[PDB]
Formats: structure tokens, C-alpha cells, sequence
């Protein structure tokens, strides 16, 4: 997943897969 709660600056390693 990309977002967690609400991470609209933050994308993580892992976002869109």
C-alpha cells in the first residue's frame, strides 16, 4: 500500500506495487 492513514507528501518503499 501507499497510503497508511493519510501520507499525501510521503510515499513509502513500496507505494504503487
Amino acid at each position: 500500500k501507499c497510503t497508511s492513514d493519510q501520507d499525501e507528501q510521503f510515499i513509502p518503499k513500496g507505494c504503487s506495487k
